[PDB]
């Protein structure tokens, strides 16, 4: 199934944060309404925060995460969880290799903010 | 129900990262084996990262998050999610006031690393 | 935090299913727009499906689960999880006693149907 | 990413329940020890329970769900959620066609029981 695609409420601020756990340099692109709105790159095997930013979901609410290593797309896994009917997390893992730890870039989207 | 308590695999490194969304300064304590292992603090209404660290779950694997604001413990909400049977998120929201957004301190624990 | 309350799409069918795991007879109430729409009951320590029903979420979409045992409300835990941005589960556990297994009545709400 | 595969605690009883929402007849296989341990089959567009059972996760704890329609394997989506560090849900959706509702067979695994 499609992964890394989330529908947020329109015109809503959200956080996006990326972590790296791989020998390869991760590139994370975050698209809002099919246009890149944030980009983070870096290498870590210690869960470095390679980027964290506040974005706006815009009129469409369409948010997509893409992960690649030197242009090669990683395979994605994702889900969303809502706590107390109010607090939202959109979660992404990605795999750049063969071990299927799916932590090579980890992306967390959270809303609402403020 | 108890919230903010998670059983990780023993002796396993994990990431812990906290975000703030409130007027009030958030103090986040992370306990491993019922001892404080990390403390983060800061203030933001824009989802700033107020701390991030790698810890070890230790022999018992017991990890607990607590949050205090303006002299009182915040009410917590939490869950754990596992993607593709490999990638683990332990998620915490917290409420320091009356609006029940539960985002006042948000804490993300993720494992495995590396 | 409040538990067992979910905002579903308005006017939409959903499934609700309850499982029992306790020496005590469970009573599960499902409220749509604050009025009882289904009630299930039974006594099992082996996950009996004491009820399953298709309901409509009505004009407001508000769905609430409550659980009682020997006329006493059980403590609830809950969350919602969304797979591939389309498939929704609202999950409830409940505790009638002292062991904190939270499985005494388990309720799963799923949508969309058809 | 692989879907429908879950690691349960070893030698632990768990519930498995399947629902149908499709014109096609669903066949749900549940594997423990990498061998089929239960099979459910039925057809409904109204979320009917097509089977429920209690199984033992065996020495490895590995549980797998597979779904087909008239011999054609359905595409799966899955995740595991843990509430209050105690109550586990392993959730599966499946798609047999083109609409990507992923509800054509829905499978809920829950543990612990009792
Ligand atoms: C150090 C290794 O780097 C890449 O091979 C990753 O795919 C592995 O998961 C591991 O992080
Ligand atoms: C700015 C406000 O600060 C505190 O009152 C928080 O509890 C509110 O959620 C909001 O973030
Ligand atoms: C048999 C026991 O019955 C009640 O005490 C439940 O609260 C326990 O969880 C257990 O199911
Ligand atoms: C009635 C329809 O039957 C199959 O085409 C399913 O894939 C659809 O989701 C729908 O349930
Ligand atoms: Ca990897
Ligand atoms: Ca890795
Ligand atoms: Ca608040
Ligand atoms: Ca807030
Ligand atoms: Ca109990
Ligand atoms: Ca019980
Ligand atoms: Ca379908
Ligand atoms: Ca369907």
């Amino acid at each position: 199934a499609t992964q890394g695609v989330f529908t947020l409420p329109a015109n809503t601020r959200f956080g996006v944060t990326a972590f790296a756990n791989s020998s390869g340099t991760q590139t994370v692109n975050v698209l809002v309404n099919n246009e890149t709105a944030a980009t983070f790159s870096g290498q870590s095997t210690n869960n470095a925060v390679i980027g964290t930013q506040v974005l706006n979901s815009g009129s469409s609410g369409k948010v997509q995460v893409q992960v690649s290593v030197n242009g090669r797309p990683s395979d994605l896994v994702s889900a969303q969880v809502i706590l107390t009917n109010e607090l939202n997390f959109a979660l992404v893992g990605s795999e750049d290799g063969t071990d299927n730890d799916y932590n090579d870039a980890v992306v967390v989207i959270n809303w609402p903010l403020g």
